[PDB]
Parts: C-alpha cells; sequence; structure tokens
C-alpha cells in the first residue's frame, strides 16, 4: 500500500476520510459556500468545478479556486469537473478539460484532481504525468449512473487506473437490487485483500447503497462522501451523521 | 411475511427492533439489572436465563423472571438459556431445558423463548406447539462460534427452522475473515428475497463483523442486539450507539 498524505491527512490508513462537495454557480455562491462549508467537519473539500457556469473562462475557473483555498487555507482540495457523460452537470471538450485540469495543477491552490478513467487512455497518462511533476495527487474516476458491473469487471477497472498511474482509483455505480451493493462491497474487499497498492474510493449510490458509504473501513474504502446541505451524488447523508457512524464504526 | 407482534412491538417491519440482554447471576444481580436496564432505551428484554447460577430449581428460575416483569411490566421479555454448546454459560440436560422453557411459557411471565434448533427436531417441534398453545412465540435459534457455514448451509438451515414451526429464526455466526460477514450478508438477503415467510435475525459475530449488526434494515435481519454495560456476545456495541446508528439508516 502506497498511502496518499495531504496536509497532514494521510489517505489509506485509518478512518475512511469524509469528502464534501462545494457546488456553486457563480462567484458569489462559491464564495458563500466556502465561508459556510468552513464550519463544517470533514477531511477534504472537493469543489465540483461541473457545476460552475463560467467555464469557458480559465481565469473565472482560477479566480473561483483561489476564493476557495483563501476561505480554507489549510484544507486539502479536490479540484473535480464531473462531465455529464459521468453524470455532472455540463459537458465541455476534452481539451477543454485536460487544459482546465492543467491550470489547476500549475496554479499551487489545488492538492488533487480528478481525471475520468474513459477520457482516453493516453490522455489521461499524459494528465497524471503532468500532474506528477507538479507534486498533484490524481484521484482517477469512474462512474455508471444506469448499473453496477461484476465485480470482476470493477476490480478490472479500477487496477487499470492504478496501472494509469492513479494515486486514489475511485468508482461509483448504481444498484439496481440491493443484490448489487453486495457486488460493489465485494469488489472493494478484492482490491483490500489482493490488490492493496493503492487507496481506493468506492460507493454504491442512491438509498440503497448507503451502508457502502459507512462501511469503508472495514471492506476498503479510503473515503466517503457526506452532504454539507445538498448532495453531490444519490445516496449522501448529512456529514455529521455520516461522521456519527464512521467514528462508531472505527471504535466498535 | 408474517410479522410477530408482542405488546405493540411489530418484529419484521420498519427498523430492525434492539435487544439487549440481561445477565445477573443471582437474584440480587438480576433485580439490581433489572432497574438499571428499565433506564436505558431499547425494544426487547432478553434475559440470559444460562448466566443464572441457580437453574436447577425451576421455582429459582420463576422467581427471578418475576423480579424482571415487575420492574418492566410494560417490555417484550424473551427468556433464552443459551447452552454452553452454542457459547453460553452452562450446561444443562436436554429434559431439564425443556422443563424450564416450558414453565417459563405457563408462567405468563415472557412473551417469547428462544429454542434451539440443535436441540432435535422431535423435542423443538413438540415445544413450538406447546408454545403456540400457550400464545408465546419462539425464536429459534443456531449460532457457531467457530467459523460460518457456506450461505446455502445458513439459508437451508434458517428454512428448517421455519419449518419447524419459529416465529423468528436467528443464526449468529463467527467470521474467520471479512468474505464471512458477506456471506453472512448474502445469506440475510437471500431469504428476504425469497424466503420471506418469517422475520430472521442474523448476526456475523466480532469486530469484523459489527456492520451485520448495523444493517439490519438494508439486507433483511429484523432485529440487533446492543450492550448496555457488557456484551452478550462478542461484536455487540452500547446500546446508544447501535439506536444511533439504526435511526441514521432509516432515515438516509
Ligand atoms: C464522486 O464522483 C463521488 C460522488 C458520490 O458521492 O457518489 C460525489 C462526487 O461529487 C464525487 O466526484
Ligand atoms: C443471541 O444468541 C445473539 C447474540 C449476539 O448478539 O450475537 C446475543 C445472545 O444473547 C442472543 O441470545
Amino acid at each position: 500500500m502506497k498511502t496518499v498524505t495531504v496536509k497532514n491527512l494521510i489517505i489509506g490508513e485509518g478512518m475512511p476520510k469524509i469528502i464534501v462537495s462545494l457546488m456553486g454557480r457563480d462567484i458569489n455562491s462559491v464564495k458563500a459556500e466556502a465561508l459556510a462549508y468552513r464550519e463544517a467537519t470533514f477531511d477534504i473539500l472537493e469543489w465540483r468545478v461541473d457545476h460552475f457556469m463560467d467555464i469557458a473562462s480559465t481565469q473565472s475557473v482560477l479566480t473561483a479556486a483561489r476564493v476557495i483555498r483563501d476561505a480554507m487555507p489549510d484544507i486539502p482540495l479536490l479540484f473535480t469537473f464531473r462531465s455529464a457523460k459521468e453524470g455532472g452537470e455540463q459537458t465541455i471538450t476534452t481539451q477543454h478539460y485536460l487544459t482546465l485540469n492543467r491550470a489547476a495543477i500549475d496554479s499551487g491552490l489545488v492538492d488533487m484532481i480528478d481525471l475520468e478513467l474513459f477520457t482516453g487512455d493516453a490522455d489521461v497518462k499524459a494528465t497524471v504525468d503532468y500532474a506528477h511533476a507538479h507534486n498533484v495527487y490524481v484521484v482517477m474516476s469512474n462512474h455508471d449512473f444506469h448499473q453496477t458491473p461484476s465485480a470482476e469487471e470493477m476490480v478490472l477497472r479500477l487496477r487499470k487506473m492504478q496501472a494509469l498511474g492513479a494515486d486514489i482509483p475511485k468508482i461509483a455505480v448504481m444498484p439496481q437490487s440491493k443484490h448489487d451493493v453486495l457486488t460493489l462491497l465485494t469488489a472493494t474487499l478484492e482490491m483490500q485483500q489482493h490488490y492493496a497498492d493503492r487507496p481506493v474510493i468506492t460507493m454504491s449510490m442512491a438509498k440503497e447503497g448507503v451502508i457502502s458509504r459507512l462501511a469503508g473501513e472495514v471492506f476498503g474504502s479510503a473515503a466517503t462522501f457526506g452532504a454539507v446541505k445538498q448532495a453531490s451524488a444519490p445516496g449522501q447523508i448529512a456529514v455529521n451523521d455520516l461522521r456519527s457512524v464512521l467514528m462508531i464504526l472505527h471504535n466498535a
């Protein structure tokens, strides 16, 4: 296991780390959210850039990043543009997606970026290399908002992210049955027991999948997402309740 | 599904019901525990009769039952002699075990009894019939403190309890790996999806199995055990923490 340490937070040891997502459509909204969010207790701040409407302007995006970092100078900050293809709010070109991510890396304002595995292997690998050259870690991600692949498929997908240089592979899948929630936990455990080179983040979405957001410590998900006021994906619960549960499990 | 209603508690609907176990070695200890326990919040009181040292005297046992019922007149009360064979504190003859259980049934003091499946089919069936004739429900139970059977084996075991007249089949198994915890959840879910005639109580014991004590509502365990001060089996957590988690899951 190669853990990932950002600002004295160690991802891949101990209790799963709590991530919340900041979703602001504009600069004033981001400012207000950053001020509210700094009164919540959590480990990593994810900025969901795809909710930001002025995405065409790299400098507008960087100005918003700076608002966030100034509000919270000591928080690990993950920059995530979630494409609509994978359940986010809007669509941009692959070239603009890579530009925004490289700009984020160059800014020194963010500690981690999210790169979607299915952006394409060559582009992902080159951007991973860029991030690493600039001391930024990569959460490499995949989402299936329709269904849950087989456990074997999910393991192979996470392994491929590892092969491409991901610091932290991530997969989120939509259950169509309670059995699908167990499949996701099965794949998670298989990584912990047999492919434990990198911390992984896994979740089964929606109400049915909520237990996957709580059981990270036993089956091997290194982080989990909670909601401050609004969920950034189906199934997230209130961040304070998430924290209560994690602590009870850790101390059981 | 045929639910079981005891004193306006419906077992097999809604949130899993919280059971705590009273373990007193003697009459004064039982008295003190009943007084402390009535200041805890839970749904069903289990009296672990096997911790009671004066087990040879049916009347001593009935006197202790009455202490409990007087302290808590409105609580569902489950009378459980757990044999040492299945992880309890002492051993008695099969005939004395059946005598104590029939005495409990006859007393009108208890709402439910526990009968161990492996006492023997004919004796179990006859005692189930006796309980039913006297308006007492049966939790039929099995414990494996060494290992976890296969999911198929656990389902067949629970189905056999149903066939013998159990109102509520119960199985507790010891994980030797995290995979074994998923096996127990798998068997639980199979009952909910395919053999949903009776509420079932399931658990994977020990620290590793704790998630099974929390996830009853999604995968289909109708009750879960918490500790007031001391656990009555490995893996139980503090009853207040158990309740916090159940409520968060129910409302997620
Ligand atoms: C990630 O895709 C996980 C999501 C979830 O909680 O299912 C939340 C997203 O904001 C995050 O990027
Ligand atoms: C049952 O055997 C379940 C046990 C557990 O919590 O694993 C507790 C016992 O007291 C009860 O009878």
